RNA sequence: CAGGUCUC
RNA sequence: AGAGACCU
């Protein structure tokens, strides 16, 4: 992805967008009972804090494009994907309205309570002034889509989270693109039931982990994934995406039968206009972040990906054995033979993309069973019964949550959550856990869970 | 002050 | 009808 060009919100007609500056994160009762390094996000060009200059590092991610229109790989790779996933047939029927807003079993309903983006946040209007639960209308929603149209640009904000005390010397806090409410609604009316089939189906033959429940998918996956393991890491991975992977996309979607009108909508998403602060800019390629489908598109990307750089980089590759999930960039696969991901990240360089060894070395060491991480879990065998794979969140990840937040009142409901993954790392970590949230006064006025119970109610999911 | 998934 | 966890 890159920056095509930036221009004055008065030479382009569009309204200013500025946002919060100040993070609503704040150092929780625990800030002093556990270690941690990250802090909150620089969100202001003058925080004290900084050593570079924020916005080129806010805008740094946009990295470039190399290849506009794919090759041999990535046409054979598409098409491989497109076939495997021709067995779910995905209805490719355009979704009603009233169901694109307002949800289905398999698609969650337009989120009422997040803004409603360009324009209708500079004009106070709100989603719930258009939609409503109860009655299910879309007769305003039809009226403000003619009104307003789509394409509509994107309305761009800093994300108000933790990050690493390195991140914070660099300026490289995260951006968030708020889609407007009509391009949501148009997303979700022409790819809705490809969503619904990607949810219920999380696994290898979408290649996807989008809905999956750690808890139980993670004894699925070393069965899913059979042989040796190859995984690695991406910088900067949506932002990197040069328009090649959109074209890739396209020819993955009309494969499977999409109509030449709905395929069409992916030149909106490779070519994107957003406002920040007071100036609009263009973006040409880069997987918006804030659109509906970023997630599964992402990941439909990422399958592409893995098969080009595998048969353009290796002789013999065989597409049909390759064993993959992805969730957005992050990554785990396997293959019959070991993968060298050294190699991949040499032809990854070639396609603009940036891969970085797995276990965050400057080396590309083998990844198995033992060291690897999937949505930042390890994969520990149960004691007694080996075959259930417990999902190992470091406790240095939970120690980082658990020292801040952005509102007290919620503080018995985070502590449980953080139990909820912090046992699975066994009984002695998981006490020292708890006693030293019970180290302080508030911590004693908790309803934390008790280890047994949890590993018992884990159990309970397989019948176990 | 976005799009999602998961869980209480 | 709420909350928290996690991914971009
Ligand atoms: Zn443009």
């Amino acid at each position: 992805g890159e920056i095509q060009w930036v221009k004055p919100n008065k030479e382009t007609g569009r309204l200013n967008i500025n946002g919060p500056t100040r993070t609503k994160l704040e150092p929780s009762v625990f800030h002093d009972v556990f270690e941690g390094n990250k802090e909150p996000a620089v969100l202001h060009s003058k925080d004290p804090r900084l050593e570079v200059d924020f916005e080129q590092a806010l805008f740094s991610k946009y990295v470039g494009n190399t290849l506009y229109e794919p090759d041999e790989y990535i046409k054979e790779a598409a098409l491989h994907y497109a076939n495997q996933l021709k067995q779910l047939d995905i209805d490719t029927s355009q979704m009603s309205m009233e169901e694109a807003c307002y949800g289905t079993e398999n698609l969650e309903a337009i989120d009422l309570h997040t803004s409603a983006g360009y324009p209708y946040s500079a004009l106070g209007i709100k989603k719930r002034d258009i939609l409503d639960s109860t009655t299910r209308d879309v007769s305003k929603m039809k009226f403000y889509m003619d009104k307003y149209g789509l394409d509509l640009p994107y309305s761009t904000y800093v994300k108000d989270e933790l990050r690493s005390i390195d991140k914070i010397k660099k300026g490289k806090s995260r951006l968030i693109e708020a889609s407007s409410l009509n391009d949501s609604v148009y997303l979700r009316m022409t790819f809705g039931h490809l969503y619904e089939t990607f949810h219920a189906n999380p696994g290898t033959v979408t290649g996807s982990a989008v809905g999956c429940n750690p808890d139980t998918f993670w004894s699925k996956l070393p069965i899913l994934l059979p042989g040796s393991l190859f995984a690695f890491d991406y910088s900067g991975y949506d932002a990197s995406l040069s328009p090649v992977w959109f074209r890739a996309l396209e020819l993955v979607l009309r494969e499977i039968g999409y109509s030449e009108e709905a395929v069409s909508l992916v030149e909106g998403i490779n070519h994107t206009h957003h406002v920040y602060r007071n100036k609009t800019y263009c973006v040409l390629g880069g997987m918006p972040s804030g659109m509906s489908g970023t997630s599964i598109f992402n990941s439909m990307i990422n399958n592409i990906i893995i098969r080009a750089l595998l048969i353009k980089t290796f002789k013999g590759i065989d597409l049909d054995e390759l064993n993959m999930v992805a969730y957005g960039d992050d990554v785990l696969a396997s293959y019959p033979f070991p993968i060298d991901c050294l190699e991949l990240a040499r032809t990854g360089k070639e396609y603009g993309l940036t891969m970085t060894p797995a276990d965050k070395s400057p080396c590309f060491n083998e990844v198995n069973w033992d060291n690897a991480t999937f949505l930042k879990r390890g994969f520990l065998p149960d004691e007694q019964f080996p075959f259930l794979i417990h999902p190992t969140m470091p406790m240095k990840e939970i120690h980082e949550s658990i020292r801040w937040t952005k509102d007290a009142r919620n503080t018995q409901d985070h502590v449980r959550s953080l139990c909820l993954l912090a046992w699975h790392n066994g009984k002695q970590e998981y006490e020292k856990f708890v006693s030293a949230i019970r180290s302080v006064p508030v911590g004693k006025a908790l309803a934390i869970p008790n280890y047994e119970n949890l590993r018992r109610n884990w159990l309970e999911l397989f019948h176990h």
